[PDB]
């Protein structure tokens, strides 16, 4: 089997990327925040505090002829952003373009935070890092990838995701259309649960490439590209005016700027970021201050390739028995 399903920005600065997922019988469809950085399917529901609810749409398990309480189980789980949310959990028939994966944990959201409630474009996420991450207790839960992968034609799923433009999530299958040249394969440790692999390098522009090994997530749940503040204050150093502010909370350029691209290393292939990628616009609306989109991961603990990045390239996230990912230029 397969399964292929769009995904569509948020906002006109590609804040975050949605995608309709399939939850029940008869269908409700949710528009899902297909995030490589966790492995919990979260959902607005009808069990959501209602002062917590804001436009979302909320899946309702009664209404399912084939969900099931999870007897017992419940999850909880607190973002990189300090943003959250817990709740009980339901097995049901779960479908994305076209593939389907009967009895997944669907976690159904009690509580939610502000930062959720405020966006009504997300009606949940459904995680796409290792399983060994999901938070439901006292027996934790699969992945959708992790349950339809012994279905798939082969043990993939690829993100193809647009600037200021749609994408696309396939799954069980490489689009050899969608990219340009070869795909370039690089090992992953799964040991904390990422799809976490080591970039050989940067350069900033037209400059030489930087040959140093830089460990990170491929990370679609995140927006930015996080990095160790050597390499983006090398960045931003290139941009007039630029600067870290502490109140703003990172680097922030003139909005009169031109900005440079960044290249980042996957083995010895590279994959360009053009510069209009990571402009994120006024600071506060009709700013001249504009917000970068390469930020320090510094005190994050960990680097992070977000979809700044991820969508300068055709990412395969290869669920063989060893995984591995593979970036394209396209
Ligand atoms: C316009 C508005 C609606 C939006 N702003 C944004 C920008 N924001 C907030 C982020 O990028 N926030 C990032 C974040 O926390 N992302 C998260 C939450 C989220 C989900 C959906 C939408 C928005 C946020 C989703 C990310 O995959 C992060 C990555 C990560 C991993 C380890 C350590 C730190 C960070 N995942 C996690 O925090 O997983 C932690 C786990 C805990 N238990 C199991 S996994 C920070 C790391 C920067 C998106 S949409």
């Amino acid at each position: 089997s397969t399964g292929s399903a769009t995904t569509t920005p948020i906002d006109s600065l590609d804040d975050a990327y949605i995608t309709p997922v399939q939850i029940g019988t008869p269908a409700q469809t949710l528009n899902l925040d297909f995030d490589t950085g966790s492995s919990d399917l979260w959902v607005f529901s009808s069990e959501t505090t209602a002062s917590e609810v804001d436009g979302q749409t909320i899946y309702t398990p009664s209404k399912s002829t084939t969900a099931k309480l999870l007897s017992g189980a419940t999850w909880s789980i607190s973002y990189g952003d300090g943003s959250s949310s817990s709740g009980d959990v339901y097995t049901d028939t779960v479908s994305v373009g076209g593939l389907t994966v009967t009895g997944q944990a669907v976690e159904s959201a009690k509580k939610v935070s502000s930062s959720f409630t405020e966006d009504s474009t997300i009606d949940g996420l459904l995680g796409l890092a290792f399983s060994t991450l999901n938070t439901v207790s006292p027996t934790q839960q699969k992945t959708f990838f992790d349950n339809a992968k012994a279905s798939l034609d082969s043990p993939v799923f690829t993100a193809d995701l647009g600037y200021h433009a749609p994408g696309t999530y396939n799954f069980g299958f490489i689009d050899t259309t969608a990219y340009t040249g070869s795909i370039t394969y690089t090992a992953v440790s799964t040991k904390q649960g990422f799809w976490e692999w080591t970039s050989t390098g940067y350069a900033v522009g037209s400059g030489t490439f930087k040959s140093t090994s830089i460990d990170g997530i491929a990370d679609t749940g995140t927006t930015l590209l996080y990095l160790p503040a050597t390499v983006v204050s090398a960045y931003w150093a290139q941009v007039s005016g630029a600067k870290s502010s502490s109140s703003v909370g990172g680097y922030v350029f003139p909005c009169s700027a031109t900005l440079p691209s960044f290249t980042f290393g996957v083995g010895s292939a590279r994959i360009v970021i053009p510069g209009d990628y990571i402009d994120f616009g006024p600071i506060s609306t009709g700013s001249s201050s504009c917000f970068g989109g390469i930020q320090s991961s510094a005190g994050i603990g960990i680097n992070i390739f977000g979809d700044v990045a991820l969508k300068a390239a055709f990412v395969v996230f290869n669920g063989a028995t060893t995984p591995t990912l593979g970036f394209a230029s396209k």
